[PDB]
C-alpha cells in the first residue's frame, strides 16, 4: 500500500491531538511502519468492497473504529412539514442536544477523550445555525415550544444536498421531509446522507423515504 | 468481559481445522487470552451497534473480517418468473458457478486455506439442489438454456423464508421476483435476506425491491 499521511489540522486544534489521516493512491509513498510511528493517532477510511486494503491496512496495526453507510434519496416537492429555521438563539438548546444524541460517533473513547464526539457535534449544530459548515438547521417544535427534533443542510454542488444532523425520537418522518423540501426548493435532484452501520433506526428511516444504498466504508485507526 | 467458546462442529470437519465461535454473554466463563489459546481460529459474530464487545475482542487480538447486513421485504403482489427448480445434473456447473462468485467471503485467505471459500460455497450450492421443498436452488434459464442466474431459498418458519446465495448479472430483478414467489407459495409473509456491507450491487438491489434493514454485524476473527 502507497500512501501520503497528513495532519488533520482542524480536528487537531479542536480535539487537542496530534492526529493524521492516510490518504492511498498510486503515486504516494509506500505505507510503512516507521512513517506511521510518531502519530498519536492515525485514521484510514476505505471502501467497504476493498478488503486487500483492509488486510494491508491490518497488516500496519489499523483497527475497525465503525461502518458508515452514504445514501441518496430522489428530491422531490413533498411540501413543508412547519418546520423553522433555527436561530442563534437556539444554539445552546440544540448544542445540549447534539452532544447527548452523538456522543457514540467514530470520537468516541478509547480513540478519543470521552467528551469528544459530544464537544465535535455540539459544534457542528451550532456550526449550521451560523452558516459556516452546514448552512441551516431546522427545527421542529412540540406545543410547549420544546425542540422535539432538528435537522441540519448543506448544498454540496448544482444538483445534491447533504444531511449533516439529524435526530429527534418519533419524528423521523417529518425530519426527512423537512430536509427534502429544503432541497426541492434549492432545485437539487438528489439528497444525500451517510450513517453509521449500527444505526439501524436510521437506516430504516432513510429507507423509509426513499433512500438507496451509495456507497459503504470502514474507519480504521492506528 | 465473559463469553461461551464453542466448538464449530461442521467447520472444523469440512475445512479440516479446530475452530471455534465466540459469543459473549453474562452467564459464561470470563473471556481470556488462556481460553483463546486451544482453537486454530476462533470467531466472533457481533452487532454492528456494540462497540463495547467490538473492543473487548480487538483487545483480545481479534481482527475485522466483514460487515454483514440483513435485510428483510414483504411478500406481497408475486408472479412467475419462470425459473425451474434445480436438478442434479446442474450441480456441476452451479458448484463452479457459486465458487467464483463467492470468492471473496469471510472464508478467504489469509484466514482459510486459499481452496476454502470456493469448496464452501460450491458445497453450500449443492446442498440447496440436493434439498427438499423445504430447502431448493431455483435457476433463471438463457434463452440458450444456460444458467443465467440461480438463488438458494430455506422456509424458516411459520411466516419467513431466507435468501442464502442469489447471482445472476443482470438478473437481480428476475431473481427477486423468483426467491418472492417461492415464498408465496409457501404461505410465507416475509423474506429475508443478508449480504455483505461491501456488496451495494446486492444493497441496491435489495432495496429497490422493498427491502429495508434488520440488522447489521462484524465478523471477527482471531
Ligand atoms: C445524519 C446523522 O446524524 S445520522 C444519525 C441519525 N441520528 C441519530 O441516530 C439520533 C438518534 N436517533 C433518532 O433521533 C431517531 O431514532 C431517528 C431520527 C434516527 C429515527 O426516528 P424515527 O424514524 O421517528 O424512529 P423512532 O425514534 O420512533 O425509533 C423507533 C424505535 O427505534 C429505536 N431506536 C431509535 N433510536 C435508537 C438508538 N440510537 N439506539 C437504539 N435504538 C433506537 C427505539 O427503541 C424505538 O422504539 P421501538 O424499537 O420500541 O419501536
Ligand atoms: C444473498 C446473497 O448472495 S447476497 C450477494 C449477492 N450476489 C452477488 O454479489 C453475486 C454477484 N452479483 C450479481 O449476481 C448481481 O450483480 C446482483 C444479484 C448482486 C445484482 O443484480 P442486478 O441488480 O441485476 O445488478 P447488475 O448485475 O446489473 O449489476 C449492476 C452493476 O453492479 C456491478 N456489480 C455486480 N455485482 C458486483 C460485485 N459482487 N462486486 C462489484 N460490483 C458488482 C456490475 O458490474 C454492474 O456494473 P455496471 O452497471 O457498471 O455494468
Amino acid at each position: 500500500v502507497r500512501a501520503s499521511i497528513e495532519p488533520l489540522t482542524w480536528e487537531n486544534a479542536f480535539f487537542g491531538v496530534n492526529s493524521a489521516i492516510v490518504r492511498i493512491t498510486s503515486e504516494a509513498p509506500l505505507l510503512t511502519p516507521d512513517a506511521l510511528a510518531p502519530w498519536s493517532r492515525v485514521q484510514a477510511k476505505i471502501a467497504a468492497s476493498n478488503t486487500g486494503e483492509l488486510d494491508a491496512l491490518q497488516q500496519l496495526g489499523f483497527s475497525l473504529v465503525e461502518g458508515e453507510v452514504d445514501l441518496a434519496l430522489p428530491v422531490n416537492n413533498v411540501s413543508d412539514s412547519g418546520a423553522v429555521v433555527a436561530q442563534e438563539t437556539d444554539i445552546p438548546a440544540l448544542r445540549q442536544l447534539a452532544s447527548a444524541a452523538f456522543a457514540q460517533s467514530r470520537f468516541r473513547a478509547p480513540w478519543y477523550a470521552p467528551d469528544a464526539s459530544g464537544r465535535f457535534y455540539a459544534q457542528w449544530i451550532e456550526n449550521a445555525v451560523r452558516g459556516t459548515f452546514d448552512h441551516q438547521c431546522l427545527i421542529l417544535r412540540a406545543a410547549s415550544g420544546d425542540i422535539r427534533g432538528y435537522v441540519s443542510l448543506r448544498e454540496l454542488n448544482a444538483t445534491d444536498a447533504r444531511i449533516g444532523l439529524l435526530a429527534g425520537r418519533g419524528a423521523g418522518a417529518e425530519l426527512m421531509q423537512t430536509a427534502l423540501n429544503w432541497a426541492y426548493a434549492r432545485g437539487k435532484t438528489t439528497l444525500r446522507v451517510a450513517t453509521q452501520m449500527g444505526n439501524t433506526a436510521a437506516l430504516k428511516r432513510y429507507i423509509q423515504s426513499g433512500a438507496n444504498v451509495e456507497s459503504t466504508a470502514y474507519w480504521l485507526y492506528r
